[PDB]
């Protein structure tokens, strides 16, 4: 029984981006950025490409699990700054893997994107049609982020997150998920004419905080589970106050919400999986224990999984 | 089981013909339609990507009987997306009013349809999804070098869709393989600035090959042969690789759809475009099985065998 998470793996990259070295940027500050955010530093894929940071992270995710790259049925990645037009990165990363011959694809779907490719990745498990399945969470924002604008560049990092999951006869397995999209709501948080992040900060942190709520108690009903007996709580990391926010709504104590968001910033598809693989190597995640991830992202995506490791 | 309860399609009136072409490139009529079997192709000119899916999507909806906010789930595949974010499954979801419906985007050039609806069945099946919208759509036009008389002969515009659903009747999706093969990406690759590359002889003997055994792959899986097939509705990439394949699966032309020579080659729109017409046509009927196949960019290639 279930979709069982074997492996997990990151890459985060080599170049540190701290408020400070960006108050040589923009005119903002440390006190700002941290108050308004909990973001203290930001890494940055200067050396990188999209491709190499997502390998990295599913290399050490196959390690982990001792899966051969051959032995995948399918590889699903999650990006927003793909490498090219075509192939899909999830093809450049299958050929750096050697996964030859592997059913491999992107998805889009901005910071919900980790969450979308899990939710497939679990749709082709219980269907019977896919056994061992990587899931990758990669961005290099900072190429879609416009550098003078102090509004949102202070927000976004790069990095990469993936997990191997396979189908298992014991009792781990994804509980319930939830996924949502609303287009009409596009101008909260879009690309504009030139691919550059633009958002409406206010207004997205309001439908941030209600619409993960919702679809959190919506997974957490549907399995018939009560908040108290949620082990850890591993949402997007946008900003450390909508965290708090959701937290409190959900009467799910701070000590029991993952929170990286001051290392990383926000890394879009990469956020969860990246705060994943350090939960657990911070042993606070063992067999048994229900993890709820939940995240929003633009287009207005966004949604809840609800597991027992 | 996975039911196509619904299909349709856009295409732009605008017509590229092979005079047209003559007019801006070296070539000639007579080069291309014995070389590919295109005599048109439609290029949108007005239209985004956004609304040639929407419109597509309103007829395959219109035909299921079934309202946008119906739907459980949007996937839309396409190599010329609207935006960096949000998705064009998530813009189009907007301008059906399928208000708060699950969607995204896949990126699997030619054989995006086929993943999508690959997809969209593991979602049927696991019982996580009942009304399905699977997309194909490109505006391939923007992504064409026009000083490439070697290439851009052979693409056209157009958006293709189908939704399905979970039903209580013997139509069902028999069986589906996908594969992909990124260490060879450089015989069907976008350079550093989007442009549609390629090395079309190794990519077109490489393509019968790869086709070939997925089909076989997924008849055998389902238990059937290439005889008991009532239609093959493959990828229109190119009419020589369509007979070729036909060949080799022993399956005569009368049993293959091409509607190439009208359409050209429009990538994850191109079979949705053709089962379209094949319904409209009285070419499907229920109870009969239809084989899809593809191979696109990425190297990305399948097959899918299902009972209308």
């Amino acid at each position: 029984m279930g979709t069982k998470i074997i492996g997990t793996g990151v890459y985060l990259p080599k170049n540190v981006l701290t408020n400070f070295d960006l108050e040589k940027i923009v005119d903002t500050s440390d006190e700002w950025i941290t108050t308004r955010t909990g973001i203290k530093e930001r890494r940055i894929a200067k050396e990188e490409t999209i491709t190499y940071m997502a390998t990295q992270a599913a290399k050490e995710a196959l390690r982990e699990a001792n899966l051969s790259p051959e032995e995948l049925d399918l590889i699903i990645l999650a990006t927003l700054t793909p490498q090219k037009r075509f192939p899909s990165t999830a093809c450049l990363v299958q050929a750096q893997l050697k996964a030859k011959g592997v059913y491999a694809f992107d998805i889009s779907a901005a910071c919900s994107g980790f969450i979308y490719a899990l939710d497939i990745a679990d749709s082709f498990i219980k269907s019977g049609k896919a056994k061992n399945v990587l899931v990758i969470g990669a961005e290099k924002l900072s190429e879609a982020v416009d550098w003078e604008d102090r509004s949102t560049c202070v927000l976004f990092g790069d990095g990469a997150g993936a997990v191997v999951v396979t189908r298992s006869e014991d009792k781990s397995d994804i509980l319930a998920t939830r996924m949502y999209a609303e287009g009409s709501l596009e101008e909260l948080l879009h690309a504009d004419n030139c691919g550059y992040i633009r958002m409406k900060g206010r207004e997205l942190f309001k439908v941030a905080v209600r619409s993960m709520e919702e679809v959190c108690r919506e997974v957490l009903e549907k399995a018939g589970v009560k908040p108290e007996e949620v082990s850890l709580v591993i949402p997007h990391q946008a900003n450390v106050r909508i965290i708090n926010a959701l937290a409190e709504k959900l009467n799910i104590p701070k000590e029991k919400v993952f929170v990286n968001i001051q290392k990383y910033g926000n890394t879009s598809a990469a956020s969860i999986p990246i705060a994943l693989h350090e939960a657990i190597k911070e042993g606070k995640v063992k067999r048994g224990d229900l993890i709820l991830m939940t995240a929003m992202g633009g287009g207005l995506t966004w949604g809840a999984v609800l597991l027992r490791y």
